[PDB]
């Protein structure tokens, strides 16, 4: 499309590899640079490597590494999924998340400003978020609600200085906002995932506090997609929410799971200790998104889940 | 009320230095620790040093020597006034109020959490951040309004980290915003004692753009005040706004400050750059604050001027 090379932070993990690997088949002109400080829940074996994709070991703070890449290899595009991921009970976890998802976020941006060659700076976000419209004018966003807890409050944070970038600037930046994502090359950290190779392994779910927290779960092809769209199709300076009805508690996807796993849910769980903060996600509407032309693909939880519990029957042991 | 053993970051600084002075002036049991950094805007001779007030010089991102002031000095307060201040068109000046606004604050407010005694936490914000309300009775802030420069994104993302941690955690914050508060113990970079100590030292008044950027002053020692009202008496998790109806242009403030100095405002006036942001403050109002039973006591701006101008000539050499 108007994308020639282009520099995916975060390329090496869950949503960053599933993309890269939908432009590099969808794409064969485009020039991938893979940005990535390659932690833990990062793996080479995520991408399929081929001459269009490159990988550039750093972080996103490091302003002149990146001011580097956006010169010497011409970057038109950021496509920007390199957020803090660890939520652990531990004091200073939160800190990380304003030290990458504020800050690491805000040193792009910068780049982007000083380079001033971008044609896109595309900022990944979540359903942690709540942008309210003008009631007025259903394409501006006016305000965010009030994160419940410090992780939230880093995502909010981002979302205002990537605006403001455009609002002052003319930086042309697009936002998403995404449910929980579920799908192939997810370190098994997460719920899905985890309890996957946890059924897979023999052991027992960890089931933390009652199990009735509630999200709504996106395939990774659905987002992969989505965000294709937006980038190519979707107006510089505007917000858009990738959501699905597609809601579970905790305890509804164990069910799932142990089906899918051919066995029972009671001798399965075992309880461990709530998390310690408010852990609420916004249903996020799909009209706007679905005006491009995107309709989700993967409507079918169950059938998808069993194709992921044997694709990680298969896989997991590359992490 | 409360406040036995209190820990001002910024002390040194303008507003921080003015209310340590009102604390230690109007109790006599009140020990103040100033928390500084000693930046050039910072002075020691801001303070009136006694028994109660002593000097920690730190950064407030600087976790291992907060836990020991929290700790071995059995801080009851934090009183964060310590924000970024320093606004040029630059490459890389909005990346520090990122550091200090964003990452300061929430060092400060985790290091609070890992203690676990604090009775509050009290954040200064400024009114380039707006929030909306709930319900005209129970006055609860549900969102804030999107900031359009990255500057006021960092105060915004600021707030958003402090009210999470009452929201997750019970830590007791209470956030207050206020209008440009002018006074005693101003470094001369800000608009009022720029131009007074310019007209002092004979040099021309730099208007940047137009001029006719607007703003509301309040005094120092009524923001001192309000401050001290809301920390013994302010609802635990509430927002209140500290901000007086005295609005000017910035053309408006040289005439004041011209006739003050006995001179003519043409051929005292240089026109400079613009800053490169879009910079509009939203009007607030005084209610909730009056209703605490504070009341603005320094009301004659001119007036009020007239004797700033006196305390320059035979202070401003501090600087
Ligand atoms: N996973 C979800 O369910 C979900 C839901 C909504 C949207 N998102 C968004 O998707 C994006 C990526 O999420 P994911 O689940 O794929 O995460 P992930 O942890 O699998 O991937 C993040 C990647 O970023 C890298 N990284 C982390 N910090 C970095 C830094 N400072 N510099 C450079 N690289 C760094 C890591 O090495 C990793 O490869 C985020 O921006 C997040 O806001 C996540
Ligand atoms: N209005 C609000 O008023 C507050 C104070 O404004 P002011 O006009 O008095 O400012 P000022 O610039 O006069 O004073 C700020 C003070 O904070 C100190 N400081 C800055 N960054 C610091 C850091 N990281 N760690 C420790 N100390 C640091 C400076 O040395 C200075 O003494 C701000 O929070 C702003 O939002
Ligand atoms: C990983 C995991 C999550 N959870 C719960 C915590 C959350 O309510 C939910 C999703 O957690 P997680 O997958 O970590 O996602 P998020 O980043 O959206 O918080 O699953 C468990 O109960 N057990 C587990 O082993
Ligand atoms: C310091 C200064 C400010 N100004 C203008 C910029 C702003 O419009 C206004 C107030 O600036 P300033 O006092 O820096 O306050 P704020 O942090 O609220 O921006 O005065 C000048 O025109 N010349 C100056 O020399
Ligand atoms: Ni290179």
């Amino acid at each position: 499309g108007h994308m020639k090379n282009i520099l995916v932070t975060g390329g090496l993990g869950f949503i960053g590899s599933n993309f890269v690997n939908h432009i590099s088949s969808k794409y064969d002109n485009v020039n991938i640079y893979v940005y990535d400080i390659g932690d833990y829940c990062a793996s080479v074996e995520n991408v399929e490597w081929n001459n269009r994709t490159k990988l550039i070991k750093g972080d996103i703070r490091n302003f002149d590494l990146i001011m580097h890449t956006l010169t010497e290899h011409e970057i038109d595009t950021i496509v920007h999924f390199a957020a803090h991921s660890h939520v652990d009970n531990s004091f200073k976890n939160s800190l990380a998340f304003t030290e990458t998802n504020v800050f690491g976020t805000h040193v792009l941006l910068e780049c982007s400003r000083m380079y001033g060659k971008l044609k896109l700076f595309f900022h990944m976000s979540t359903d942690e978020v709540y942008g309210e419209i003008d009631t007025t004018d259903t394409s501006r966003e006016v305000s965010l609600l009030c994160p419940t807890n410090p992780y939230a409050a880093t995502k909010a944070g981002a979302e205002h200085i990537v605006k403001s970038y455009f609002l002052s600037y003319k930086l042309p930046i697009i936002i998403a906002r995404c449910n929980n994502v579920y799908g192939r090359n997810q370190y098994p950290e997460k719920l899905i995932p985890k309890f996957i190779c946890s059924l897979l392994d023999g052991k027992k779910l960890h089931i933390q506090g009652t199990g009735n927290s509630r999200r709504n779960f996106i395939h990774a092809i659905d987002v992969a997609d989505a965000v294709d769209l937006v980038i190519n199709n979707g107006v510089i300076g505007e917000t858009y929410n990738i959501g699905v009805t597609n809601e579970h508690s905790v305890l509804d996807v164990a069910q799932i799971l142990c089906d899918i796993a051919g066995v029972n849910l009671e001798n399965q769980l075992e309880y461990v200790p709530d998390r310690l903060f408010n852990d609420f996600r916004y249903n996020i509407t799909n009209d706007k998104i679905k005006s491009l032309g995107w309709e989700q693909s993967r409507k079918d939880f169950k059938k998808e889940l069993v194709e992921l519990f044997d694709w990680y029957k298969v896989n997991r042991h590359r992490y």
